[PDB]
């Protein structure tokens, strides 16, 4: 009821807990910091504006500055103009998934792929009115 | 396959955070706090726990979390130890009520059925989580 969306915060919450940890090194080895990755992947899926990049985060402008050209003078995104990624970067975004398909795969090796799949289009549908209904306000 | 439900399910999340992020930000404007400082309510909305813990949930490096601790204490939004106050319930109830209606807006089509075993899945996924994290 508001359960699922307590639920849901703390299944978040978990999930990034989780993602810090295992990403610690390769965060380490490279000059990276955990608000930077986050930048990072979500380059992974589309490019940006420090605007944008600043709505869809809720913090501050100048800290999303701060990063955003800390990255660019070491190479991990690109002035296309926008926010890109050079394969530093995106090796970078291989490296972060290669070590997340691994657990990710460990945990769910007993799972049935169809009662995955009726519950994916479950979310790809909610994900779909997430998008939709931030594209207003 | 699974690098496919990795990235949706990276990306729903990395929509659901934009959309708490547009959704609350009038009203965090509204109570004069950030988003983060907002974050720190919401853990404190189920508990009160100290530092240590503070930042081992978080990621989010050294004493960063004292340093919105004390600023939140300020507002008295936070007391003392740590809990939360009579004053960061209200905005609480009102990030809820927000929230809420919302996701209830979002699943009033669904059938119970299906919600549940949406549920079932994502709780079992956060069942294997928490186990693997504690194994630090
Ligand atoms: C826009 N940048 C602001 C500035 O960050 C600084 C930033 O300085 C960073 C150091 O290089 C880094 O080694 C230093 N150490 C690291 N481990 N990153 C950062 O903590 C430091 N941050 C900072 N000064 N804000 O690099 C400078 C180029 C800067 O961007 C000046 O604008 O000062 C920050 C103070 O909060 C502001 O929040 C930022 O928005
Ligand atoms: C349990 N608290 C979680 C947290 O809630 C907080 C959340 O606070 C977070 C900022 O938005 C985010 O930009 C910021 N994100 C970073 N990548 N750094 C978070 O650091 C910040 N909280 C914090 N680090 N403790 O933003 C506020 C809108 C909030 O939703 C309370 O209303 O973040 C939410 C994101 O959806 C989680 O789902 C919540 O469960």
């Amino acid at each position: 009821i508001e359960d699922h969306i307590s639920f849901l915060e703390k299944f978040i919450n978990d999930v990034n807990t989780l993602t810090a940890k295992l990403l610690k090194d390769l965060q380490t080895e490279y000059g990276i910091s955990a608000e930077q990755s986050h930048v990072l992947n979500m380059l992974s899926i589309e490019a940006l504006t420090v605007g944008q990049i600043t709505e869809k985060q809720g913090v501050n402008k100048a800290a999303v500055s701060r990063r955003v050209k800390k990255l660019l003078n070491a190479e991990l995104v690109k002035l296309e103009k926008i926010i890109k990624l050079s394969n530093k970067g995106k090796k970078y975004i291989k490296e972060r998934k290669a070590i997340m398909s691994h657990i990710a795969s460990d945990m769910t090796s007993d799972f049935d792929s169809k009662e995955i799949e009726k519950v994916r289009q479950v979310l790809e549908i909610i994900d779909y009115r997430i998008q939709s209904y931030t594209s207003k306000l």
